[PDB]
Parts: C-alpha cells; structure tokens; sequence
C-alpha cells in the first residue's frame, strides 16, 4: 500500500514541496463477486471496489489525503467542515496525521456523541453553536476567511482530485475501464470524481473505453433523479441522505457525458442488497454503499445491462460505520440444554 | 488473494478452493513518533490489520481455515466465541456458501455478535458455562462435518503467519523488534512461524525479537499461571487461559523477546496517542502493542537506530463503546466567530 499521492503523483495537483499527509489510503481490493444469479445467467461480471477498507472506513480518505496535504502546503493550521459523518472522521484522522486541527462546526444539540465519537477520538475540535445549520456553515466560512483554516467540504477541488484515483486503480487492475460503474450519490462529489478519473486515464491512453456511470440515490432523497432539490430527505442510508447535492452540476455532466444514469432505489431495495452482500458475498458495507448493488439489481431486473459486460461497484463504506442498521432485535432461538444433540439440532445440522 | 500470493509457502494445492475476500496486503504505516523513539532514531511501523475485510487480522487465518475446510467438504465452521473470530468466520462462511456456527453460554449484548449475524452466522446458546460451550463445540466438530476455526486450528496459524511475510517483503528485511497483543497467543505464535519460514527462504536476514503484551488484569503468560478472572476493557485480549500457550513461550524464548503486561490506563493512553498523533484508529486490544512499546521505551530497553513493527490487530470501529467513553462533546458556545475561533483553539 503506497501513499495514494505517491502512486499517482504525476496525475495529481502536487509538487515536490507538497507535504505528503498519508495513512496509506487507497489501493483497496477489487473483489470479484460470485453473483448474483441474475448477472451470471447473462455472463455479466461484477467487481466490488471495497472502499470501506480505507484508514477511516470510507472512500473519503482518498479526497482527504490530498485536501489536507494541500491545506498544509498552504500554511493552514487547520481544516474545517460542517459534517457530522464520514467527512468529519476522515478530516480529523488526516488532521491528526498532519499535526494540525480538525474543526467541525454544528448546531448545538444536533448530533449524538456516538456519531462523532470517531472524529473525537482523533482529537477533532467539534464546536456546537447556539444557532441553525445555516449558522454553522456560515461561521465555518468566516473561520476559513479570518484564520488560516482550509475548508475541506464537498466542493474542495482537492477532495475531488483525490477521489478520482479510484478509477485509476480499477483500470490498473482490470486492464481497462469497465462497461459500467455503479456507486451511491449523496453530494455527488464521488460520481463526479469517478468520471474525472476515467476521462483522465482515457486521455492518458491507459483506458481504451469509457464506462457508463450508474449513480443511485435512495428514493427518499433523490434530487438528481427527480431533477429538483429535496427539502425533506430521508433514508436509512445516512451517507446519501442529501436533498441538495453540492456537486449537482458535476453529477449531471458525468451522467450525460458517460451515457449513464442517476436513478432511485428504495430503502427496502437498499436493505435487500445490503443483506445480499453480507450473506452471499461475505462483504459488509454501509447501507448507502449497498445502494449501488441495489442499483445493479434494479437494472438487471429491467434487462438494461448488456450481456457479457463488466460492472464495477464502488462500495463506499464499511458496515461497521453503521452498527445500528445491523443491530435490529435478532430474536434468536431460545437457549438449548448443554447437550451435543440439542446443539447440533439448534445449529440445524440434524 | 493471500493464499495465491504465498501459495508455495502454505498447505494448499490445485485442489484447494480459494475462499478469499482479498484479505492481507495491509498498510505498513510508518509512525511519526513518539518523541521518545525519534530521540533515539528508533523507527516505528504500524501493520494496520484493522483494514482487513472484517476489521481484524483473523481474516488471514480464516481464509486458509475455511478454504481447507471446504476442501474437506465441511458443511460448516464453528467457534466458541463472540467478537472478531465469530465475525471473520461468518464472513468467510458466507463467502464459501456454508454455515458459520457460534456456540455461547446462555444468558449476550447483540453488539458482541451483530457483525457475525449480518453475515448470517447461526448462534446457538446453551444453558451451561464457557467450558460447556467449548467442550460442546469440540465434540461437535469431531462428530459432524464442521471444522473448528478457533485459535488453535493449524490452518489459522499458517494463514496468520503471512503477516510476517508481508512485513519482510515491504521493509526488505525483518524488523529488529515486532510487538503485538496477546490474547490466546495464536497470533504471536503465527508471527514467529512466519519469520522462521522466511528465514529458511533467505528472505529475512535477521530474526526479530518478539514483544508480546497483555492487559495487566489478564496477563496469565506474564504471571506464569492461568487467570481465573480476566479483566480489561481490551475485550479481544481478555483471555485467562491462552489456548496457544506453549507456542507463545517458544516464540518469546527462541526470539529472545518478552511477554509483558500493560495497564488499562496505559492501553487507553496508547489508544488515544495512535488516533490523536498518528491518525490511526485501532481497537483497544491493538493499542496494547503500542502501550508495550511506550513501556520499553521509557525503560530504555529498545536499541537506538532500530526498527520496530507493531501489529495493530483490529480497527477502532470494532469498539464503538470505548470510543464513546473516550470522546467528549464540549458545551455549546454562542454562534459568533470569536466564540467559535476561541473554542476551536485558534
Ligand atoms: C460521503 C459518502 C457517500 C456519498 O458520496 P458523495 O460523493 O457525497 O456522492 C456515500 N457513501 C459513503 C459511505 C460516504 O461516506
Ligand atoms: C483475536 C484478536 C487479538 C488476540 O490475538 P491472539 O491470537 O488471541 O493472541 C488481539 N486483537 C484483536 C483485534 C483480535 O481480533
């Protein structure tokens, strides 16, 4: 696992003066999937780029390594965001690695300790303000303008450049870009970066073809499917519970230029794919990440994937990011006497 | 795949069905410090096993144990524990299309087994104690087509030995010292096996001194006798009678290393240090390895200019309870730039 910035140095906005703040993120496994049967019946091969195996458990590490490295190169004493999720955790981990502050501004009483616990252990400075979520974003902006603090939010150009490397790794591995590439779409910075990576590698000549990007959003938070912002987003897939994507334009360009789509999958569909990956492929990912697999199931049922094609799915986060969704009251059989036969019977071996 | 990468050094053949989640090949992250180490030119590297498919190094052993189990036509794998072994076993069982059985004493925080459950593991609770569950799992794997995938399965040790191969492959040689946590001691046994094997190959031009560490409240190998009431927030190494006891002692003696204890406070300190200073979030049991290095460092027991590798066994995401316990949310401040800057430490 080389530092991501070093693996693609000549293709990234870095110089010899750029301080490489790396946790050896990237270079994640591209697991060939066994099925599903719907796909095998048509010679369609699926590969899961397992981004949950990045340092903080999310693909965001790809963008953060570059963003914090550049921030430091600029003399920044800290980075900031107004996120309560995987962004804050990634920012905090890299800030810690750099020896600088990670600042997260949020409306008081909004988040639970459990959700920001990861970023806090990394020493994140979480500032709850007595105001609205608009007050937090705003105060964040001014912090970035009055002090040496870099904003590492969704639109940070460096986060997008770093996230582009995922496409590079896929082509390096497969020998070419896949026919299709599915992934979840929240603020849409990831699908925008994926498309950037593919176009860049294509121009470089390492990728002969360009994949059709397949973006999927939860039905309850599908502004890019609906073609309008969603004021009241909702879904068990927290990572993509977004009503106004920050990289809206980037997503639409990626979709259009790649000849792809951005469609919706229901929470039931997301939950189904979530279970499928865990029980059938042995891959535990976040519900939002599962949306990508739900998306492939959807198009397979609709007969919209060409036979004999290759499909790559970016499973964005690790299942451990959201234990709650995995801890529904199990309702396990009652205990059995400490007798072997009883045990084998309970284990279903008889 | 790990099994393919080290095919010639593992007990496999063309007949072995490879059940892999592409585990292994984890990052060997060079640590910035601590200062105590920089002071003596002692370089530290963290082999981050928390980035394996299920979040712990055990996947190294599980891929081999399950693959061999299937080679023998096993209809299932089983273990008498909660936590990482259960989760790793369940994930690979799912991958292979066979059952994962987890036998536990009756009377169980779903968090201890939620990860194995999401993979579809079958939990069987028996009305008896820990020994009854283990005794029953043993008899179960002897009578039925079920492989026992606990710390003493020989295939798990062989698979886990690969960690040493990778460390040598990347550094270009074996390190002067290799620290890691010790629960059932299968991991330290495997690490030594790996170094010995690479030594026979000429890959390692030196043998590292193995430095094992246990939580003070669960340090049987440090006390020379079993602990009937093991205690420690470091759940993964809260083991009173290590199943791979002799293997550990041999690793310690033959390598000229040690197996010492660190307190829960020292473990939390190392845990905070890794995340806050190196940006590495690991499970508390894993931090005991860094705690151990901190200990020998202040005792002046690590040769200057030497290389020290630490196996951080699991990912911090494995233990949210401890993370929440350590985390603290500051009180709200007014929504004013000066109040925010002040609180952000600017
Ligand atoms: C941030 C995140 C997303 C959403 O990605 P965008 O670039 O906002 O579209 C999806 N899944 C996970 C696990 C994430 O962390
Ligand atoms: C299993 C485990 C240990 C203990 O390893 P032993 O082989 O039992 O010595 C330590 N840390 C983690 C994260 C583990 O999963």
């Amino acid at each position: 696992r080389p530092p991501l910035i070093e693996r693609y140095r000549n293709l990234l906005p870095v110089s010899e003066k750029t301080p490489v703040i790396s946790l050896l993120e990237g270079s994640t496994p591209l697991i060939p999937l066994k099925g599903p049967e719907e796909a095998r019946k048509k010679g369609i091969r699926l590969y899961a780029k397992y981004e949950g195996l990045n340092p903080t458990g999310s693909f965001k590490d790809r963008g953060m390594t570059l963003a914090v490295s550049k921030a430091v190169e600029g003399g920044a004493q800290a980075v900031a965001c107004a996120s309560t999720g995987n962004t804050a955790a990634s920012a905090a981990a890299y800030a810690a690695r750099a020896g600088i502050l990670a600042i997260v501004v949020l409306p008081a009483g909004y988040v639970a300790l459990g959700k920001v616990a990861q970023s806090l252990v990394h020493g994140a400075r979480i500032v709850q303000v007595e105001g609205n979520f608009d007050d937090a974003l705003r105060l964040t902006q001014k912090l970035t303008e009055a002090f040496p603090v870099a904003l590492v939010n969704s639109v940070n150009p460096h986060r997008l450049e770093g996230q582009k490397t995922l496409a590079f790794e896929v082509v390096d591995e497969l020998g070419d870009a896949p026919h299709y590439h599915a992934l979840p779409v929240g603020n849409a910075g990831n699908i925008t970066a994926h498309w950037m990576g593919y176009k860049a590698y294509h121009a470089l000549g390492k990728a002969k073809r360009l994949p059709r990007m397949l973006g999927f959003q939860a039905a309850g938070a599908a502004p890019l499917v609906l073609g309008r912002p969603v004021e009241r987003p909702e879904t068990l897939a927290t990572a993509i519970r977004i009503g106004n994507p920050a990289s809206w334009q980037g997503a639409v360009r990626a979709k259009e230029e790649s000849g792809g789509v951005i469609e919706a999958v229901t929470d039931e569909e997301i939950l189904f794919a979530y279970r499928y990956l865990a029980r059938e492929e042995g891959i535990f990912c976040e519900p939002a990440s599962a949306a990508a697999m739900a998306g492939v199931f959807k198009l397979l049922r609709e007969g919209r994937l060409e036979p004999e094609s290759t499909v790559v799915l970016t499973l964005t986060g690790h299942g451990l990011k959201d234990p709650a969704t995995a801890e529904r009251v199990a309702e396990l059989p009652p205990p059995v006497p400490a007798r072997l036969e009883a045990v084998a019977a309970a284990a279903g071996l008889l």
